[PDB]
């Protein structure tokens, strides 16, 4: 039996970082090196404050860094030395050309493949580990099939990651299932077994699914789409609730007790964010079009268009409540991260909402406990940002003289705020726009304070 | 044709002279006719009126361009079904009523003629209230656009779309 | 070295009859039996007057019928006793279901296949022989693959006939090329060689093209469409001639002198007919739609649309020239066959011109030299045929008392008609609509006679 003794992971991001830190923690007798071109990101991994916020991540890293888990920019030597090589890079969507704005760019995957071949001899297992794998494993394989050395035997595997940011550690420590794709050769099932034995250190065997490379990638795509679909479906219902005086939260509860539907992912919101769902459905639509499946394409397209509609519907409500003129009005934006417990803003609903108010010439004051100030200004760019955007150091500086408070992220702190204090120094009418349903049950207090609280999935 | 101009001029298939159907006229056509008679045999010189000459040219270039586009369309169909357009072009070409010339499938036709010529024929037909005829010849340009674009996509595709 | 001694042909049509008759004539020592379900048709092939009209066929057929060539209707024994079996039946366009009015119905090709399997043992070569082969060869093989007997070895070849009705004998005696398709196996190439040897009795080696089954059918589909395209291209130009004042016969000559284009199939007409051209193009469009090639389907569609327009334009001119009514007006239709020297009416533009005029209330008088009376009545209906349609025994009958004469078929004899006699008895002004250009050079004669002679590709 082949035993993985040394692991190398190209990509030290939200996926590779936490994944390898867990692998190393659960597997003391196997050396894990995480590598990356980003010198800044690598140094942070080796420091007291990590480059990404993720609850419980620190304690995991600090228990095996320097012992068992390593972070290096020396990508060559880590590739040369390893039995398993994870490729966990990002695939940004093409900004030009055919597929512009929709299809994923595989250049970094391709580049990594080329670099593996350069720095590899003998047997190595190369596993593609991403959140939205788009023809990835086949791209790697195509590089490996075309650039061969003597005694170079590289096996390509697919191993899509299911963790969700904010809950990475729990998800990795206790996953619903691990999925591994690998060719139906004996060569083949041997490489699959090797990685399968790595997971077996902490994942029960019954939760490890092994299939072929494509079926693996297509499963990931669909699972992602199904998840995005639940949020878009409930958000569609939220529109319908506001229009008819019912409550989306009660509706959602009645929906979710049907054990066939389930009660997860039915929290209506301003719209789904994150570097996964949109990228995922857009690539699924693209694939379908490429395969002459206009019907399938058309069906999944609805998940994005519903998300897009949810965002504009919510922005429009804010503008509306402000007599359709927000020029030179102070408005607090509470929460920027796409999700609570993360510093990640990729495709965050907060970016879109902010831009819609920007176009209306609002003076925005953005607060987020974890998103770095610099990131916020990059996200809201390409002179207009200098005019309209201020980054508040605490929420109260944000609502000091604001016309409206816009809650976009379900940080638990936003429930704890002193709404007595905030209302006293706001210009009236004072609006709170709750895009997360965080302030549910506080409605009566807020109304008797003097707010006019508007939330999604419920209108008076 | 450019690239074989000297051959084509020394030994043309036909020469085409359009003049007014007056006697003034036919005297003008004969003089020019007599310039070409220096190397061109008399039964290779066609004499007609002005417009009948200009329409025949337009048609003539349109008919050739259509040849390329038709075989190009077949090329697409071959790629979808595992045949060879060169083998098909042979079988088609051997029919003496079709002719074997100008059936070489390609990335698409170029030249200062064909595209300008077809689009003009279209425009004329639209002006004369013949939308049926316009739509017909417009398919020669559209197929050519398609062939080029299909070729461009295959390159991009094969390089992982990046 | 397998040699063919006994040939059975299923289909005693315009393809099957003439083809096998020539094969019999050119190859004395090989017995050729032609079979059909249609008793009437077979009795006729055995009698003094044949079921179809084809210049020269009478001599070919009577020189070897009963020596070497037979007609049977006993399909079962002919199949059983044969080395090579042609399938030359018709494939009507579907009248219902998906592909209605466009796609070819393979119900006869399949039923044939099925009967061969029932009556066959040992080795036999089965060749599909048609004008428009649409997935023919595959269908057969699909039937044979699934219905195997012990020691049955059936080979499927493709062999599209290029004969043109009217000149069938000449074409079969001296074809431009012969096209045989068979599997690129050795089983295989041997059946192709054995059919190749049939033709090598009168067709030289380098005129016989041998490719694979599908290539062969695609080659025929394409060739038919290219020829159809020439007719439509010149017909389009004819429309342009009429609005601008030039001559399509003259413009066609200028075109034809270009050896790259060639001077054949540049005769403008009322609209191409026959069981081939339209069926071929519609099936090419349908195939393309099924392979997701909209652009290619859109391209060849124009060949049909243009032909339709040619027919419709010519018709409008007739009603236009007769003061926009033909109600209770006598009109002569000269020529009903799709082309000259044949009895065949399938898809004839005469059928269309006649119907269009009847819908406007014209009392028509039809004459054709070789089309049977009964055929004309079928074609023209689906009772209104009782009121409006008379069938004339000679041209001069059709013309006596008539307001107009429409020529739809380029019969040679039409040039030779006595026009002084025809004018004398017509109602004035008398019109001649030449939809075939057969009366060029006769213009002056006919105008001076007093006619108003309107022809396609030239306007007054
Ligand atoms: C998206 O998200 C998932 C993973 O994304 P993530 O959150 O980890 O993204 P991330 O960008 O936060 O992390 C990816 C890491 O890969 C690194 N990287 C990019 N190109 C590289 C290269 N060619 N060589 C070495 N390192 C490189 C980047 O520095 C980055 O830190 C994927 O599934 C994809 O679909
Ligand atoms: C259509 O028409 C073309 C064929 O040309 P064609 O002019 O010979 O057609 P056609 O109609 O003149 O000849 C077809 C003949 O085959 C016979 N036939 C049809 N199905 C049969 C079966 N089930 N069993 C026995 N005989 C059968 C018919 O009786 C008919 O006489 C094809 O190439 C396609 O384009
Ligand atoms: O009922 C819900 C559920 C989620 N969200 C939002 O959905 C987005 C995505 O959230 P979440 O799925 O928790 O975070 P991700 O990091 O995107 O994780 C998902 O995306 C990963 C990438 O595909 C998958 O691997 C995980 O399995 C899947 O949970 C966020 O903007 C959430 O605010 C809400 O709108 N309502
Ligand atoms: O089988 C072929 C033949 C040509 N081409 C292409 O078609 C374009 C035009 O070809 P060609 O006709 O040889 O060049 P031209 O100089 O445009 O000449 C044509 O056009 C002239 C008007 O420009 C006419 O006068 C000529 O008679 C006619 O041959 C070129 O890009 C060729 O490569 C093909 O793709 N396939
Ligand atoms: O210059 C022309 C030539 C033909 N036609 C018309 O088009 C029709 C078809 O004529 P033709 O092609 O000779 O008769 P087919 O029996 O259909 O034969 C053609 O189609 C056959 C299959 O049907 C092929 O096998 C032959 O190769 C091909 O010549 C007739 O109605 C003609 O009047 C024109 O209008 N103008």
């Amino acid at each position: 039996m082949f035993e993985i003794k040394k692991i190398c992971c190209i990509g030290a991001g939200y996926v590779g970082g936490p994944t390898c830190s867990v692998i190393a923690h659960m597997c003391p007798e196997i050396r894990v090196t995480v590598v990356d071109v980003n010198e800044s990101r690598i140094n942070a991994w080796n420091s007291p404050t990590l480059p990404i916020y993720e609850p419980g991540l620190k304690e995991v890293v600090e228990s095996c860094r320097g012992k068992n888990l390593f972070f290096s920019t020396n990508i060559d030597d880590a590739i040369k030395e390893a039995d398993l090589v994870f490729i966990s890079v990002n695939t940004p969507t093409k900004t030009y050309g055919m597929g512009k704005g929709r299809a994923a760019d595989l250049k970094y995957i391709e580049a990594c493949a080329r670099r593996i071949v350069q720095n590899s001899n003998g047997y190595k297992i190369v596993t593609e580990k991403s959140t939205v794998p788009v023809r990835a494993a086949e791209s790697i394989r195509r590089i490996f099939d075309a650039n061969t050395k003597p005694n170079l035997n590289l096996q390509v595997l697919s191993n899509p990651e299911f963790l969700a940011e904010g809950t990475a550690i729990k998800d990795l420590k206790n996953p619903d299932r691990v999925l591994i794709g690998g060719d139906e050769t004996p060569e083949g099932q041997r490489a699959v077994q090797a990685l399968c034995a790595v997971y077996e250190h902490w994942v029960p065997r019954e939760k490890i699914l092994t299939t072929n490379t494509w079926s693996s990638e297509l499963s990931k795509l669909a699972a992602n789409a199904f998840l995005a679909q639940r949020i878009s479906s409930i958000n569609s219902i939220s529109a319908l609730c506001e229009a008819t005086g019912a409550d989306v939260e009660e509706v959602a509860t009645a929906i979710g007790m049907d054990q066939r539907i389930g009660n997860k992912f039915l929290k209506a919101s301003v719209g789904f964010g994150g570097s996964c769902f949109q990228k995922d459905v857009l690539n699924l639509v693209y694939l379908c079009e490429a395969l002459n499946l206009p019907e399938v394409a058309r069906y999944w397209q609805q998940v994005i268009d519903m998300n897009d509609y949810q965002r504009r519907r919510f922005a429009s409500r804010i503008i509306d409540s402000l007599f359709n003129t927000v020029t030179d009005k102070k408005i607090a934006i509470l929460g920027f991260a796409f999700k609570k417990d993360t510093g990640d803003t990729r495709e965050s609903s907060s970016i879109y909402i902010s831009k819609y108010l920007m176009d209306e010439g609002a003076h925005l004051h953005i607060y987020d406990p974890k998103v770095p100030r610099e990131q916020i200004v990059v996200d809201l760019s390409h002179d207009q940002v200098s005019r309209l955007v201020t980054i508040s150091k605490d929420p109260y500086e944000a609502c000091d003289g604001a016309h409206a408070v816009v809650i976009c992220t379900e940080w638990d702190m936003f429930k704890e705020l002193d709404y007595e204090r905030i209302h006293k120094k706001m210009l009236k009418p004072a609006f709170i726009f709750d895009g997360r349903r965080v302030l549910d049950g506080l409605h009566n207090e807020l109304q008797t304070i003097g707010f006019q609280i508007e939330t999604i999935g419920k209108k008076v």
